[PDB]
């Protein structure tokens, strides 16, 4: 595929968790950190 | 490509938190956490 769509959402969230620290929502950030964990496991496959 | 040795470092250091945070080692994740951060950077070449 030409269209990197899980790379996108993993920088997006990254960006996200960078704001809602700034913004004090440090409850935020670790819901955001639970979707990165999940998108990183879709992304970075384990495989042989 | 998610194969190269930098991959392979983000799929190494994912793991470790989860064994810190096992260990009620908290420290140790948010340490975990920051080089996970830079290896993202790298990776995904992304700026803050
Ligand atoms: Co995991
Ligand atoms: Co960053």
């Amino acid at each position: 595929g030409s269209g990197s769509p899980l790379a996108q959402q993993i920088k997006n969230i990254h960006s996200f968790i960078h704001q809602a620290k700034a913004a004090g929502r440090m409850d935020e950030v670790r819901t955001l950190q639970e979707n990165l964990h999940q998108l990183m496991h879709e992304y970075f496959q384990q495989s042989d």
